């Protein structure tokens, strides 16, 4: 139908405007420690400890079979980067200062990127 073209048309969109949010967000992490998946054989334990794993690239995966239906679906996602973090490491680590680092400078992106998913609809 035409009106499934033009659902399809809308989500293409999204996924256009989603694509260039993760690039932003992903140059808060200049270190890329949230580029790639924890890895299991390098942290064994770490199922035992944050029940669902997120990084930028499992987000890049599901962007790109657009499997974002709206911006709140993949703040999910970037929240649960920052917050697994948050939780896995103490404190006093590089990698809890660097979740708080993009957690600060990635809420400024996202305020604007809200206004325009609403905007565009």
């Amino acid at each position: 139908s035409m009106e499934q073209v033009a659902m399809e048309l809308r989500l293409t969109e999204l996924t256009r405007l989603l694509r260039s949010v993760l690039d932003q967000l992903q140059d808060k992490d200049p270190a890329r420690i949230f580029a790639q998946p924890v890895s299991l054989k390098e942290v064994p334990d770490y199922l035992d400890h944050i029940k669902h794993p997120m990084d930028f690239a499992t987000m890049r995966k599901r962007l790109e079979a657009q499997g974002y239906k709206n911006l709140h679906e993949f703040e999910e996602d970037f929240d649960l980067i920052i917050d697994n973090c948050m939780k896995y490491n103490a404190r006093d680590t590089v990698f809890y200062r660097a979740a708080v680092r993009l957690r600060d400078q990635g809420g400024v992106v996202l305020r604007q990127a809200r206004r325009e998913v609403d905007s565009i609809g």
